[PDB]
Formats: C-alpha cells, sequence, structure tokens
C-alpha cells in the first residue's frame, strides 16, 4: 500500500486500472472524444448512464465499473458556477472510487475539450481532481491524450512527492 498519481498519454479505454472515470457527455449519450472511446468499448455501461452536471454515476460492464462524471460545459456555465461544478464532480468521483473499494482508477481530466469553453483548463481540472482524489486510497492513472499536457501533469505529481 502506497498510493500514487501517474500520467499516461493514451486512450483510457485500454487503461490497466481496476475501474475507469468516464468524462461523459449530459444526457447519457456517446459524445465525442472520450466518451465515445468510453461508448465504444463499455457500451453496456450507458444503460441508464445519464446524471447532471457536478455529479457521478457508476453503471457495471459485466463486473467492471464505470463511474460516468459529468463535468461543465464552460460554454453555458459561467466561470464561478462552472468551477463549483467541476468540484463537485471530483468529489462524487472520489465517493464513487471509495464505495467501489477498488485499488486503482483510470481518470481523464474533466471540462476539457469541447467543454473547456475555448480555454486551456489542464490547472482547474487537474487541481480538483487532486484535492477530492488525495481524500481516497487508490492508485490514481491520470490519461490524457497531448503530448505537452502529458509533461504539465507529469511535474505536477512530481512536485507533490
Ligand atoms: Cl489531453
Amino acid at each position: 500500500h502506497a498510493p500514487s498519481y501517474r500520467v499516461k498519454r493514451m486512450d483510457i479505454a485500454k487503461n490497466d486500472e481496476e475501474c475507469v472515470v468516464n468524462a461523459a457527455a449530459p444526457r447519457g449519450l456517446p459524445g465525442n472524444g472520450v466518451c465515445k472511446a468510453v461508448y465504444k468499448k463499455w457500451p453496456e455501461s450507458f444503460k441508464n448512464s445519464a446524471t447532471p452536471v457536478g455529479t457521478a454515476k457508476t453503471v457495471m460492464c459485466g463486473t467492471y465499473p464505470v463511474i460516468h462524471a459529468v463535468g461543465p460545459n464552460f460554454s453555458n456555465y459561467s466561470e464561478s458556477e462552472g468551477d463549483r461544478e467541476l468540484a463537485a464532480a471530483y468529489r462524487e468521483v472520489a465517493k464513487e472510487v471509495t464505495r467501489l473499494g477498488v485499488n486503482s482508477v483510470a481518470i481523464p481530466l474533466l471540462s476539457t475539450g469541447v467543454y473547456s469553453g475555448g480555454k486551456d483548463r489542464l490547472t482547474q481540472s487537474l487541481n480538483h481532481l487532486f484535492t477530492a482524489m488525495d481524500s481516497t486510497d487508490a492508485d490514481v492513472v491520470i490519461y490524457c491524450r497531448d503530448k505537452e499536457w502529458e509533461k504539465k501533469i507529469s511535474e505536477a505529481i512530481q512536485m507533490r512527492t
């Protein structure tokens, strides 16, 4: 037992962890990017998966848990309301990870990309991720796709040890 954070630049649908967090689209839809990859790999986990912005809902695919976390779309939310809902989504992820009793979890950065409102939200989203997941016992593996983001996430991980 020595919980860590790691970052990998690859498709989260190929993760090596005991459960996955989906950067879920609202309304339980297949979405794009990460959510679409999750839909292609674990389509059964989208049965009644819809959950409001700021929340998370776990649906099993077989016995593999998919934690659907709906971050805010900053094109629709103000900066202050969106920040609150982004923090809350990660808090509900940490609660689901705890309830599931998993030893590890694969997580993407919520409210980035098409939900970012055209702004770079790495630091904002990653810091809410740390605040929530620091409360758990699980190994956390953060998944990104951009090479400069991998570098920055790795630097943030390094300066917490
Ligand atoms: Cl990325």
